[PDB]
């Protein structure tokens, strides 16, 4: 009853990234799993790829289990206005202003990042040096029969995108070196962010950019004197489950 | 267009004891069928069940090369020690000095954990590669079932795959003009037939060259050509070709 590592990528043509996955699982999911990373790898809006790695292996680290984020919905009418209530949420959460401002400044350069970019908030300025590659948090999952009560339960839809993106936002948040993340889709299809933290939770912004555009964002603001590494390794190793209790 | 798709597996993390590894060279509807082919294949291994496991595609843009499968004779011998003395007679035959193949026979035991196959150079009498461990592997090649069953057929030979695999490999590996000889037999406890094969000969099956129950394997090409190790390397992991037979 041992858990295993799943991650695939895919890209198109430096390649075009498309699609990227990660999974954690027993054994007896291999095929379910194998297979469900393949198709979402292949039928991409990004396009179709050329490359495609898809990985196992045994995780010999034991699992902590977590509840997920609380999550609250903001409605929105418009991209100018979700991004308006992010940079307010980031700044409740314990973001400075000026820090925000810089990393607004610098997103626009980062969309092609292939994982997250963290940024130190005693610095204003990028602290991991992975460049291109970006820090890929992996390693984490929500078994679905679970997912879709919690979704049921949540009112909101039980879209895998959602179980993924709280699965990652859970996972970070706990990291006592992350103060908030900033988060919307690479999708041309999908518009709706958000913003996550500890005290927060999980604000979900229903438009954070226009319909059509391929840029997304993956921020994590940094407060820690540990060096970098370390929490690279944290993000990239450590794994989770997500379960939500029903009472 | 072609894609090449490529599978390893190793136990006790990765490449560890390897497992299994294949390869294949497809067009790309027939994606999920290969990917779960490998898939299976890997997991339901003689050898163990795996902890890691990496399966891989991408578009290959050389042009794809189709050749008959070298002509085959089956050779019953009663034990190992007469299977490896024929096959020692086969090479000799085919070209490589005795000299030569008595130095390979010293180093074979320690090939044992090579993932791949080994080069020896017959103007030096040693090993030609540095790839150490992983050794060279062969790929970008392929025989579609249905002409390989008619081939089966009509040769009276069992239509197992891993004939086709071997088969399909011996065939290419042996049209490079550098190789003189491969000397091969299964890492598989379960199977004990393997084979010498080469330009005049063919592929030439050794009924017996091991006893039941162990897993030392052998993969040797011999090399006579002009040229660096690393060009003959790009060529076998590189070139392109599929196996169809016509009588
Ligand atoms: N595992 C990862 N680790 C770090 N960054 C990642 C990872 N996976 C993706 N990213 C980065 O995040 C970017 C966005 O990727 P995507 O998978 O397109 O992100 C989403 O779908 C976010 C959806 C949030 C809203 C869901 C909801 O309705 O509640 C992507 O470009 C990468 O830069
Ligand atoms: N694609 C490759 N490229 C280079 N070496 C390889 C490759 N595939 C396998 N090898 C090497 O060969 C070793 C064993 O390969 P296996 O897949 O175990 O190979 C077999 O089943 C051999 C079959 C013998 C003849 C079949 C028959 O005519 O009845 C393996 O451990 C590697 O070291
Ligand atoms: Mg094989
Ligand atoms: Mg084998
Ligand atoms: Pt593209
Ligand atoms: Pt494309
Ligand atoms: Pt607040
Ligand atoms: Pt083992
Ligand atoms: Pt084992
Ligand atoms: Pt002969």
């Amino acid at each position: 009853e041992t858990f295993y590592s799943v991650r695939m990528r895919a890209s198109m043509n430096g390649g075009k990234h498309i699609s990227g996955g990660e999974r954690l699982i027993p054994f007896h999911e291999m095929k379910h799993t194998v297979n469900a990373l393949l198709e979402k790898g292949l039928s991409h809006s990004r396009g179709k790829p050329d490359f495609m790695q898809i990985q196992f292996e045994e995780v010999h680290e034991s699992i902590k289990t977590i509840q997920p984020l609380p999550v609250h919905t903001n409605e929105v009418s418009c991209p100018e206005e979700g991004q308006k209530l992010a940079r307010l949420l980031l700044e409740k959460e314990g973001v400075s202003r000026d820090v925000i401002e810089k990393a607004y400044e610098q997103i626009p350069e980062w969309s092609d990042v292939r994982g997250a970019v963290l940024f130190d908030i005693h610095t204003g300025k990028r602290m991991d040096q992975t460049k291109e590659k970006g820090v890929r948090v992996s390693r984490m999952d929500w078994p679905d029969a679970n997912f879709e009560k919690w979704a049921l339960h949540s009112h909101v839809p039980a879209h895998s995108r959602i179980k993924e993106a709280l699965a990652l936002a859970s996972k970070v948040s706990r990291h006592p070196a992350v103060v908030a993340e900033l988060c919307w889709s690479d999708d041309p299809d999908y518009i709706t962010g958000y913003v996550a933290g500890k005290k927060m939770g999980y604000q979900r912004i229903t438009a954070m950019k226009e319909y059509g555009t391929e840029e997304g964002c993956r921020v994590f603001f940094i407060d820690g004197s540990n060096d970098v590494n370390t929490y690279i390794h944290d993000l990239e190793k450590q794994p989770i489950l997500i379960e939500w209790e029903e009472d």
